[PDB]
């Protein structure tokens, strides 16, 4: 009974944070094996930021000024690359606290868990999604940059983004951990607009199936509709066009409850036109849209 | 920039979650030192839990019949007994993970993380907050019991919860780490009807200040109120009266904003009087209670 944006346990990726210094600019970093991953503009002043020269700021540097710190302890830096936008930091021990993990460059729409971290120290944990415009909607003040976010499938960590700016609209980019930028945005203090937030229409139908399973049936209404003729509805309150794909997902949701994907699709349309009439579904007042139908299974189901 | 339903990073308590069996009934336990904390519902069988005699049940019980897995390895048991709505399982082992901790009874509108488990093993995360009715809306289902609720200090997890029982409106129950239920409540499979649900008015004053500092400021208005006025406002909208206790408290956020509580109060007023008329405040469409005064400056400002 009951539905939470529930965030992954984060014990696994706390053991794997480190305080990384170089000069007077401090973030965190990702200690993983012998290698730290950090953002690459840790290397830069505030200054350096308005129009930064990454690979001319980086012959500068040596391996003994990047100082990294994991809890109290000193780690020794014996190598310093730059893949794209993030530094690795070869270090001469092995995290003990290494998890099993991978590296995954996540889709729009996909959620993850967010470790917010300052001066290498854990403060908080969170659930966010990539959203479509490749922005997450997050919580972070300056010196959270290196935070990590991650998924788990049962003891291996999929890392999938690592923290790097806040845009002027108080909204946040960051890269995967190759150090690609998700969307088109550079690490650059520079004014650069997000483009248009869509909503994650497969994932508002997934909590849609939630709240049924949980209780919230107020919305499910006498009708149905298609894929095209909800497209049409979906264009105009910019929700993402949903497909084959997306309804094949909601599948085991559909199959749980015994509501045809379309059926809910129809109670989404009615939700878009009337709106919630001063109601609430699972305690929100608006449609909730990062839980992804798997998100909603391994919630509703226990996966632990 | 941005404000989130943050939970406090789990490791530690993850850390000290065991498997519980006693027959064929298999719960969560919580291992600190070498003491095993779990709810004693864990000796009834289904047909037990209509009418249980605890007293009566445990003379059944021996220390060996309490399994008690930690991982993948097993404790042993040299001692047992009960405290209030908890047993205490002594093993011989002390938890070599065991966290400085802190057993702390909670009061209603405080806030707490909960670390849901299944078999002993960790699922999600989640904040949640005690209702002044003493009940928590949290995400549980069968086997979630001995999942724990905390807060962490520095170093220090203060356990405050242990989930013992989900009620028939599909809201939980549960006891402080001492085995007192929090509320009316029984450990029993009878009908438990929660009482009147009010909104954590200081909670919410405490939210509109958070909102106020990442730039949502469109319910801001030209009107003040006081105590008594808006406390007529409150009893109509179930809201808990608020207090000079619960001013002061929010002192920290009127001056770090320059808005004056009782001001506050008076957007508040406007916003239970005329609603949000369409909008958002911190992306949510209802006016959110699950922070305190102190969640929103611990993450205004990045605690660790
Ligand atoms: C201030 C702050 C708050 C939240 N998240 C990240 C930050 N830090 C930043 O946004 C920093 C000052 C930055 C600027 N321009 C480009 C990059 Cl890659 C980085
Ligand atoms: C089914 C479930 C779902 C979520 N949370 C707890 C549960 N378990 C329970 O509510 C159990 C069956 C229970 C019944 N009556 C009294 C107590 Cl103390 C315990």
């Amino acid at each position: 009974s009951g539905f939470r944006k529930m965030a992954f346990p984060s014990g696994k990726v706390e053991g794997c944070m480190v305080q990384v210094t170089c000069g007077t600019t401090t973030l965190n970093g990702l200690w993983l094996d012998d290698v730290v991953y950090c953002p690459r503009h840790v290397i830069c002043t505030s200054e350096d930021m308005l129009n930064p020269n990454y690979e001319d700021l980086l012959i500068r540097k040596s391996n003994h000024n990047f100082l990294v710190q994991a809890g109290n302890v000193q780690l020794r830096v014996i190598g310093h690359s730059m893949q794209n936008c993030v530094l690795k930091l070869k270090v001469d021990t092995a995290n003990p606290k290494t998890p099993k993990y991978k590296f995954v460059r996540i889709q729009p729409g996909q959620t993850f868990s967010v470790l917010a971290c300052y001066n290498g120290s854990p403060s908080g944990v969170y659930q966010c999604a990539m959203r479509p415009n490749f922005t997450i909607k997050g919580s972070f003040l300056n010196g959270s940059c290196g935070s990590v976010g991650f998924n788990i499938d049962y003891d291996c960590v999929s890392f999938c983004y690592m923290h790097h700016m806040e845009l002027p609209t108080g909204v946040h980019a960051g890269t995967d951990l190759e150090g690609n930028f998700y969307g088109p945005f550079v690490d650059r203090q520079t004014a650069q607009a997000a483009g248009t937030d869509t909503t994650i229409t497969v994932n508002v139908l997934a909590w849609l199936y939630a709240a049924v399973i949980n209780g919230d049936r107020w919305f499910l209404n006498r009708f149905t509709t298609t894929l095209n003729d909800f497209n049409l509805v979906a264009m105009k309150y910019n929700y993402e066009p949903l497909t084959q794909d997306h309804v094949d997902i909601l599948g085991p949701l559909s199959a749980q409850t015994g509501i045809a994907v379309l059926d809910m699709c129809a109670s989404l349309k009615e939700l878009l036109q009337n709106g919630m009439n001063g109601r609430t579904i699972l305690g929100s007042a608006l449609l909730e849209d990062e839980f992804t139908p798997f998100d909603v299974v391994r919630q509703c189901s226990g996966v632990t």
